[PDB]
């Protein structure tokens, strides 16, 4: 990673996310780079939990959020609730009116906009400490959307949206952790600008600055470094699974860290790949293949092989002189697991998909040809193989084969066969199925259930 600026002192940032949901692969990019600065610079991070919108909080994702940290290898010094700290907000937006930097807005909106937009001032921003004090104080007791607190920056921006910001607004709605007891909620540029301050952030990593940069002004703060780094291409995928036709947050269909864990992506994976990206300013463009193929790095070196058929059709191999006794390794990396021993006695199964007429050679085995619907022996060895023009197949003996299935990233159901020694694997095993591709196993036996990665 390049060098922060202006560091003095120890460095301290954040990763605050929204509890819309847990954790998604954005998110993984802001936890990684900002733990990663942390290490780098034995400094620490605070993790705060931006919960100040009580109609967009996920009662569940309070506990979701730091456990998906953890999986990441995420290490935090902090943790902190925005909605613990209301009394704070009110505090420092009573401290920013006593500077002269904001106050209370009873305009109707659409006649603020217009006054706005030509660069002219409302009536409320000519008002006193005192008379902004009452009308805060009466915000407490008025209705949703009746009056705002603003900021004071320059009614003359070239940016409209920078011009006298809102800070706070009244919301009447049952918040899940704090219930009823607050109606005047912070917007999130003051919260962020007072909690980066007090909390003593020095770099923060992920309009918005510019906005903020006014609060830091009136209060007589100085701003943290601000460093931002470009895009890399929750709330539909909660209604979903509320709804139907999501199964969960582990449902392959999503992004969450939840859902590419139980297919077997390993977070080591996600941290090379957000820590390769950098904090590169221009927008950049992964792709999930691009995830695959660091997992795929990982996972070849070590996952044990078996073979599954899909959509398997069970078949003679008639003319075969005698059963044959056929050993593949594990993985041939790993002498220490050893070889399965796989017996070939009389019936098969063969993958059905895409499985059309000539000569096979199932791996490690024997040659066939299949025509008219019959598999029939030809041979044994490697070179008649070659001779033939065999294409590779893998296969499972009948008589021992179990039952499997795997849920593929599109969430549809693949049903099949499985080698007799799959039933050694556990719960969180990930495997590689030859020629098809890695998976997770999910749940186990009877009826084996794995979960598909990647080719
Ligand atoms: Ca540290
Ligand atoms: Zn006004």
């Amino acid at each position: 990673l390049r060098e922060l600026a202006g560091v003095k002192g120890e460095v301290v940032l954040r990763f605050a996310p929204n509890p819309s949901g847990p954790l998604h692969i954005g998110h993984a990019r802001a936890a990684i780079l900002n733990h990663e600065y942390a290490r780098k610079y034995d400094g620490r991070l605070i993790l705060r939990i931006e919960d100040t919108d009580p109609r967009r909080v996920d009662p569940e994702a309070y506990d979701m959020i730091p456990a998906d940290l953890e999986w990441l290898g995420v290490e935090w010094d902090e943790t902190v609730i925005q909605s613990d700290r209301m009394e704070t907000y009110y505090e420092y937006t009573e401290k920013l009116i006593e500077r002269g930097g904001a106050y209370v807005c009873t305009c109707r909106p659409e006649e603020f906009r217009e006054l706005k937009n030509r660069g002219e001032a409302c009536h409320c921003r000519s008002l006193g400490f005192r008379e902004n004090l009452q009308r805060w104080r009466e915000m407490f007791e008025m209705k949703e959307g009746s009056a705002v607190v603003r900021v004071k920056t320059d009614l003359n921006h070239p940016n409209p949206a920078i011009r006298d910001w809102v800070s706070m607004r009244i919301v009447e709605a049952e918040h899940p952790r704090t219930g009823t007891r607050y109606r005047v909620y912070p917007m999130m540029n003051f919260s962020v600008a007072v909690d980066d301050h007090l909390l003593g952030v020095t770099h923060v990593l992920r309009a918005n600055r510019e906005k903020q940069e006014y609060l830091y002004r009136h209060l007589g703060w100085e701003p943290p470094e601000f460093i931002h780094y470009g895009r890399l291409k929750t709330s539909g995928a909660r209604e979903g699974i509320l709804r139907g036709e999501y199964s969960g947050w582990d449902d392959p269909r999503l992004g969450t860290l939840r859902a590419i864990a139980r297919r077997g992506i390993r977070p080591e994976a996600i941290r090379k790949l957000m820590v390769e990206i950098g904090v590169k300013i221009a927008d950049s463009t992964m792709s999930w293949k691009k995830i695959y193929g660091l997992n795929r790095s990982i996972l070849e070196e070590e996952a044990r092989r078996y073979f599954f058929a899909a959509d398997p059709v069970k078949l003679e191999v008639v003319g075969l002189p005698g059963p044959v006794r056929v050993e593949r390794p594990l993985h041939p990396d790993h002498p220490e697991i050893g070889n399965r021993v796989l017996e070939l006695r009389g019936e098969v199964y063969l993958p059905g998909d895409d499985l059309g007429e000539g000569p096979l050679r199932l791996i490690d085995a024997v040659n066939v040809i299949y025509s008219g619907g019959e598999l029939r022996y030809h041979s044994e060895g490697i070179e008649e193989a070659r001779e033939l023009g065999a294409s590779m197949i893998h296969w499972v003996p009948a008589e021992s084969a179990l039952e499997a299935e795997v849920i593929m990233p599109d969430a549809s159901r693949v049903r099949g066969v499985i080698e007799a020694d799959a039933s050694e694997l556990e719960v969180d095993d990930v495997v590689q199925l030859e020629r098809f591709g890695f998976a997770r196993l999910d749940s186990a036996g009877p009826g084996m259930v794995f979960y598909y990665a990647h080719k």
